[PDB]
Formats: C-alpha cells, structure tokens, sequence
C-alpha cells in the first residue's frame, strides 16, 4: 500500500528507566489527553493509505501518535520526561506541516496541544527516579 510498521516501543539496547515525571505523564497527562473530544485521530498511527494522504511518509519522516507514546511510557522506553515531550511535539508538528492551517484536523491537534501544554506544566519541577 504501504504503511510503515508502527514505531518501536521497546528498547533492547537503549536502557529502561522511570521517573516521577514520566509517571505523571502517563498516569495524569496522557490519561487526560486520551479522553479529550479530539483524541481519537491521534490514538493510533496515521493510516495514510486508507486516508489517501499523498507523500505522507515522504514528508513526515517521524510518524508519531499517542498510542505509541502510551506504550513507550508503559515500557519505560524513555530516559526522561523531556524525551516523551518530544514525541508529543513531533505528533503535533507532523499535523501542522502536512495540512492547511486552520483545517479541521489542525484545529483538533491545536486543541489537544493546548491541553497538553497545560498538563505538562503540572509536572514535578524536580526529577526523581523510580524503581
Ligand atoms: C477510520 C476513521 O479514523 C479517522 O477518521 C481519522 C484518523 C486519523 C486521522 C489523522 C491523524 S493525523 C492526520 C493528518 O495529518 C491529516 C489527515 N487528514 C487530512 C485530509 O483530510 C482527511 C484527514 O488525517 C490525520 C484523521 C482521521
């Protein structure tokens, strides 16, 4: 068709780790985002073939979505919280560079992003490890 396989969520070489900030991201930030009115387009990888998105994978070199992010959180895939935050920003900016400003999907991403920036500002200022 063809869609690339979902992004990796497990790191054999890359070391596993957990912090109170990654914990807050999973148990609070992502839980709030997941039930937003506009979460559903971002809950799984973009099926660009079924959606007939021309050149989507030529233009979007790093596909990203909240289902991948959630599983990476559940797999301690991230070293720290800022790494998780980068995947969220990649998901939002993917949508902004691919679509006309002000389109429906862009409005949905913008509203999710606005909620996301609000919740990540509740993150503990100090990072502390977890077993
Ligand atoms: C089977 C039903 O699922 C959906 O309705 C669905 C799922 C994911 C997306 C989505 C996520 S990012 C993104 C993008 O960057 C651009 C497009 N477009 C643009 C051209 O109009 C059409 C959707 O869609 C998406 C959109 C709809």
């Amino acid at each position: 068709s063809t869609n690339p396989p979902p992004p990796e969520t497990s790191n054999p070489n890359k070391p596993k780790r957990q912090t109170n900030q990654l914990q807050y991201l999973l148990r609070v930030v992502l839980k709030t985002l997941w039930k937003h009115q506009f979460a559903w387009p971002f809950q799984q990888p973009v099926d660009a073939v079924k959606l007939n998105l021309p050149d989507y994978y030529k233009i979007i070199k790093t596909p990203m979505d909240m289902g991948t992010i959630k599983k990476r959180l559940e797999n301690n895939y991230y070293w720290n919280a800022q790494e998780c935050i980068q995947d969220f920003n990649t998901m939002f900016t993917n949508c902004y560079i691919y679509n006309k400003p002000g389109d429906d999907i862009v409005l949905m991403a913008e509203a999710l992003e606005k909620l996301f920036l609000q919740k990540i500002n509740e993150l503990p200022t100090e990072e502390t490890e977890i077993m």
